[PDB]
C-alpha cells in the first residue's frame, strides 16, 4: 500500500486541537487525505475518487479573506481531533460523512451573511427562505458528489449512501449559528435532566450539531497568536458586508461597521460570553476529551480582556 505519511512535526502537532495546518495550501489535500486515512481508515475511499473530489471542492471555495479553503480544512482538522479522542462514539458512515461535511461547510460562500442576502433579495434568498448559505452549500455538495467519477460513496449501497448524505446535510445545516442557540440550550437540559441518549438517532443529530459548531468555531481554539491574526479576517469579511448595508441605506449591525474598529475587543468579550464559551461548555460536558477546546477558548477570553486593560 502506499500509505500518507507528515514530517515529524507535523505527524506530532496534528493531534493536537491547536494544531495550525500552515501557509503552503499544496500541503492541504495531503493532511485531509492523512486525517480520513487514521480516522476513518485507508479502505473507506477509493484515492484517485477522493483526490478529485478534494480538488473540485477547492475550485468552488471562493478567493475570500476567511469563508475560504483554510477554514474548510481547518475545520475538518477540529472533527479530527474530536473523532479520534471519542473514538468509541461514532459509527463508520458517521466518520465517513462528519469529515466531508467539514470540507464542503461553506462551499462557494460570497463572504455575505444570510441577512445580507436577504436585504439584497439575492435569488438565493427566494430558494431557500430560511438556513440561505446554508442550505446552498449542501446544494454545491451534491453537485459535485454527481460528477464523473467523483461519487466517493460508490462502494455503500443505496440506503447506505441516503444516509451518509442525511448526516452530511444536518452537519451543514446545523453550522448556521442562528439555530446553534436552541440547538445548545436543548442539550444543555437533555444533560441536566439526564434524558441525553446516543442511541436515540434525534438526540445525536444535536450532538453531531454542537460539534458542527464547535469545529466552524475552532479559531477562538487556537493560540493567541493564530487567534488573533484570523480575528482580523473575520472582520476585514464583516466590514465589506458593512459598507454593502450602507450601500442598500440600511446601518448595519455594530460588529460589521469598520467605524467602530476600536471596539473590537468589546466585540469579542461579548462573543466569547454569548457563544463560544458556553458551546465548549456544553461540548466537554457530553464529550469530556473536548477538554482542551474549552481551555484554550478561556485562555483567549483572558487575552482580549489584557488587551481591554491596555495590557495587550
Ligand atoms: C464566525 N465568527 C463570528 C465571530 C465574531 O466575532 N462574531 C461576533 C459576535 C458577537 C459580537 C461581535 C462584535 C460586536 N462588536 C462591536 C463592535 C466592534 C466589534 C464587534 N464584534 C462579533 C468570529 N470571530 C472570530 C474571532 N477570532 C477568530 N476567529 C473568529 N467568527
Ligand atoms: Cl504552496
Ligand atoms: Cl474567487
Ligand atoms: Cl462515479
Ligand atoms: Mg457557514
Ligand atoms: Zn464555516
Amino acid at each position: 500500500l502506499m500509505q500518507f505519511t507528515l514530517p515529524v512535526r507535523l505527524c506530532k502537532e496534528i493531534e493536537l486541537f491547536h494544531f495550525d495546518i500552515g501557509p503552503f495550501e499544496n500541503m492541504w489535500p495531503g493532511i485531509f487525505v492523512y486525517m480520513v486515512h487514521r480516522s476513518c481508515g485507508t479502505s473507506c475511499f477509493e484515492l484517485e475518487k477522493l483526490c478529485r473530489f478534494i480538488m473540485s471542492v477547492k475550485k468552488n471555495y471562493r478567493r475570500v479573506p476567511y469563508h475560504n479553503w483554510k477554514h474548510a480544512v481547518t475545520v475538518a482538522h477540529c472533527m479530527y481531533a474530536i473523532l479520534q479522542n471519542n473514538h468509541t462514539l461514532f459509527t463508520d458512515l458517521e466518520r465517513k460523512g462528519l469529515l466531508i461535511a467539514c470540507l464542503c461547510h461553506d462551499l462557494d460562500h460570497r463572504g455575505f451573511s444570510n441577512s445580507y442576502l436577504q436585504k439584497f433579495d439575492h435569488p438565493l434568498a427566494a430558494l431557500y427562505s430560511t438556513s440561505t448559505m446554508e442550505q446552498h452549500h449542501f446544494s454545491q455538495t451534491v453537485s459535485i458528489l454527481q460528477l464523473e467519477g467523483h461519487n466517493i460513496f460508490s462502494t455503500l449501497s443505496s440506503s447506505e449512501y441516503e444516509q451518509v448524505l442525511e448526516i452530511i446535510r444536518k452537519a451543514i445545516i446545523a453550522t448556521d449559528l442562528a439555530l446553534y442557540f436552541g440547538n445548545r440550550k436543548q442539550l444543555e437540559e437533555m444533560y441536566q435532566t439526564g434524558s441525553l441518549n446516543l442511541n436515540n438517532q434525534s438526540h445525536r443529530d444535536r450532538v453531531i450539531g454542537l460539534m458542527m459548531t464547535a469545529c466552524d468555531l475552532c479559531s477562538v481554539t487556537k493560540l493567541w497568536p493564530v487567534t488573533k491574526l484570523t480575528a482580523n479576517d473575520i472582520y476585514a469579511e464583516f466590514w465589506a458586508e458593512g459598507d454593502e448595508m450602507k450601500k442598500l441605506g440600511i446601518q448595519p449591525i455594530p460588529m460589521m461597521d469598520r467605524d467602530k474598529k476600536d471596539e473590537v475587543p468589546q466585540g469579542q468579550l461579548g462573543f466569547y460570553n454569548a457563544v463560544a464559551i458556553p458551546c465548549y461548555t456544553t461540548l466537554t460536558q457530553i464529550l469530556p476529551p473536548t477538554e482542551p477546546l474549552l481551555k484554550a477558548c478561556r485562555d483567549n477570553l483572558s487575552q482580549w480582556e489584557k488587551v481591554i486593560r491596555g495590557e495587550e
